[PDB]
């Protein structure tokens, strides 16, 4: 074809992590980020793949990603770079026809270590593609920074926290009104780690790991980033707020009922109750 | 003619909602920004229209914008992506005979729901264009980020927040005399909150929607830029003087009035008064 | 030549206004810089200029400027567009024989408005020719975010500023000994405002404007720039400490002595002695 | 070759000093970088070198650093304009076969005083090199302005910095198990604050000085930047914190054990029983 760097979905991994690093969200190799793809993206680029593209098992077998390609962020790269050599720095792997292991097809230089925390990424996407019929697509993973300073700071609740995001920008509960699933601190890259955050993303579309980041999803690119550009922007502004010594009047629970209703929404219970 | 992507209006659209997102006020979709033209700046490219333009009712006419065009983002776009693909973004529109409704010449894949919001625009469009003899030519809305923190923290009231404005850098008394008004929350997107809009623009060149945003008007898609800018300035001069613990000395209320007077502005009364 | 617009001064306006524009120094039309050129630097573009440079009287004839140009940003031009379009945002000035006024050799369609703030910027500009035997050359004039906030909440008197930002970077006491001088508010735009500004850069190359901004003065561009950088990077670090309760411990005034004396400055005295 | 400008480590540099402009941590000409290349990288390139290289004795012979060529910032020289003119702003040195003196082989004009910093950076990369045996290669120093700030309101103490530092972000402990060195406030230049930094680096990969900035070292251009920035990742996240009142909850010492014991680091004693 043209070359695959050119295309739709190289140039889009491109732009999210320049658009992220530009944020202060991805210092050094902080942040990870994958897209599922179909094989109507991908094949027209076949003869750019590897000649024998490296298998990787998975310990824990995922048949719902049989067959399933994706592009991704390597593992110790940095967001920074993905723009100057998306090649050394992206990966397009392919799950296997009994999800038992993936194929690197492109990228990476067909090196297995810098697709660590897709076994990961891989339990959120099978949740998302449960919890919303497949149309999520995205896993984004970022250290986001006002997110990460709320969390030595506020309850690490998912109400509590949920409510104040929604209450620092009006659109913030038209956008997530699912809310935002708090875990407790956890060692990352673990597996008890990856399972949690999968639990929780069966009901949020957006999680929190305290004193370290964000993990989003969504059905594209722009829309994943949007969303925690959202959940961001609304934890700026409280950041300032909290800093100017608190809130003198906010938005009301019954500003919030009112505002679900007429977007036709159903904001988290646990959290419009405060 | 060249392509209408290269002309002084579509390139003008470009850099305000670019320089927006680059200044943080634009997460997501939010913002949304309508310039109204000539058939004079169109009428060159009028072959590159859509061969059918979509026909979209007004429900509440608007004969003070009969057979006028305008160009306007999207309702649902993002800022950040107008630079990448005008076409897809923006909208080129214009009203018909009778004010009855609007014909999309071009942009947004000529479609309807990327045009949501230019019925709160038109009404504020019509105010500015009696209350300024035809001079405003621009409707901006952004998330500001600075603006909007104050709403948590002052009082939401034309008279004390423009003071305050006014306090934050000497050039707002002179950029905004009229000052900024502030209403209350209201649910966005409703006849509600675009007819309070609306009747705001009467009297400010600012509006400000607590716990949301703020809405511009003036001449020039600079001008307008730089009016949002010059308050969001001063918005976060004050976040940093309060987050110090509050003013210790400030431009006092002689000060101020010796400001209009030297200019030949007349401050907003109320403001001066306090 | 080559066109003037890529000679060395028209490039340096560019890049010294573009880079206070991504600073958040200017908004609007919010700053003026005006740079002293020779005869050499501007002669290879004479048949460029305008065909009858417009000439200006100066009501305050200056003979230490007679027969000298300059490049200067236009009175209503903003910054951010100087990139964009330098022959209409900039211009090429020269004051006469007499120094009783000046013409306008290039740029600002040759209109007197847009050269409003040369009178006291040539002001300045002598009593910095005089207190550096000619090695001064640069005027500029900004909103710096962080040295405009601390004069709401800093003692605006200059030996108490001048030791905070001394404090605030090891830096600072080399760079600017003579320390930042601080006029009471001024209404802008004044003969009053011209004069006093001009008095405080006989013995400062920085002076501040209470709840307005930052006037230095430099032998470069680059140098001018680096010294208000310098002193508002100073003020962003006291901003910070401040915000977070006041500093638990600082440099000394034996420290900034020992300091002094390495570098072969002599810092201002009262800045030294508290 | 191919010119010099257009090298991997010419290009590299240019990479760090305009990342680091952009971060907001090199006004002026605050900040230096020098990277340790080898003969093989630098020998295609030597009919581009100065006809004569200038040599410069050095008062302390380092004989580790025989015959060894490096790239370093000029002294005096802005991290903004190294992009623009690498060589006017960059030099490539090369010691001489006793650790006697280095050859200015390229770049600065070939001009000594942009080369007065290098005795202190080379002490610094001779501990390096003794510390990790030979694969650090990088000595970065900058302003950043939040560990900056921190400098005036935390203990300038090594442990207890170094526990805030990675209470602020999890990552900081796995990227710097060893922790931050806290000098006393020294003035810069002098050989005492030399060997004190070197001294720290034998324990440490980065260096504080208070009131001033940061020194790091690192084995490439970008994992050396990439330590320096989450540092002041976690130092930003720490002053919004303590902004808005500080610490509710944060990682605990049984959680930064486990932290370390995961990703097989040995934390620095002192900051882990605190
Ligand atoms: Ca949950
Ligand atoms: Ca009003
Ligand atoms: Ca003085
Ligand atoms: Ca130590
Ligand atoms: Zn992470
Ligand atoms: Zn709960
Ligand atoms: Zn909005
Ligand atoms: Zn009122
Ligand atoms: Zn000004
Ligand atoms: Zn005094
Ligand atoms: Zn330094
Ligand atoms: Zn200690």
């Amino acid at each position: 074809m043209q070359n695959i760097t050119q295309s739709w979905f190289v140039q889009g991994m491109i732009k999210a992590t320049t658009d992220a690093w530009l944020k202060g969200w991805d210092e050094r190799n902080g942040g990870n980020l994958t897209l599922r793809l179909d094989d109507a993206d991908i094949a027209p680029y076949h003869d750019n793949f590897h000649q024998q593209p490296r298998y990787i098992p998975l310990s824990q077998p995922m048949p719902l990603l049989a067959n399933t390609p994706f592009i991704v962020t390597g593992s110790g790269k940095f967001f920074r770079n993905v723009q100057l050599d998306p090649m050394a720095n992206l990966g397009i792997v392919k799950v296997d026809s009994d999800g038992a292991g993936y194929h690197i097809l492109w990228g990476l230089f067909n090196e297995a270590v810098p697709t660590s925390e897709l076994p990961a990424h891989f339990l959120s996407h099978c949740e998302r593609i449960k919890a919303t019929n497949g149309k999520d697509r995205v896993i984004m993973h970022c250290h986001a920074t006002n997110l990460i300073a709320l969390t030595y700071v506020l309850e690490n609740d998912t109400a509590v926290f949920t409510r104040q995001l929604w209450e620092g920008s009006t659109e913030c509960l038209v956008v997530f009104p699912d809310g935002v699933g708090i875990l407790p601190w956890m060692v990352p890259g673990t597996d008890a780690i990856g399972q949690a955050t999968a639990q929780e993303m069966q009901k949020h579309s957006l999680v929190l790991w305290p004193f370290h980041g964000v993990f989003g999803s969504g059905p594209t690119l722009d829309e994943t980033f949007g969303l925690i550009d959202t959940a961001e922007k609304s934890a700026q502004v409280l950041v300032k707020v909290y800093s100017m010594g608190g809130m003198k009047q906010t938005i009301s629970r019954e500003e919030l009922i009112a505002l679900g209703k007429r977007f036709g929404v159903t904001p988290l219970a646990s959290a419009l109750a405060l």
